[PDB]
């Protein structure tokens, strides 16, 4: 069992977490930007992260999600743990 979070779930969840649908273009390849860049607290990441751990079944320790620098680290956390162990 391992239902990975796409590309679109990822960025609808985190344009979610930003507050207002002020729509911050995560599509396509947005893997490459960073959360920084973009304005994200570790905290929201964190956040965003605690949002997928119930709706996908993974857990993501505090101090984890607050090393993610790019998206597609915070993607690779829940599709990565997934594959690993769910
Ligand atoms: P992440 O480690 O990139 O997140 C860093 C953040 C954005 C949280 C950054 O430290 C910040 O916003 N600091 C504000 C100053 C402070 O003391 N914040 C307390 C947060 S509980």
């Amino acid at each position: 069992m391992a239902t990975l979070l796409t590309t679109d779930d990822l960025r609808r969840a985190l344009v979610e977490s930003a507050g207002e649908t002020d729509g911050t273009d995560l599509s396509g390849d947005f893997l490459d930007l960073r959360f920084e860049d973009i304005g994200y607290d570790s905290l929201a990441l964190m956040e965003t992260a605690a949002r997928l751990e119930s709706r996908y079944g993974v857990s993501i320790p505090d101090d984890v999600a607050g090393r993610v620098d790019t998206p597609r680290e915070l993607l690779d956390l829940i599709n990565g743990a997934l594959a690993e162990a769910a």
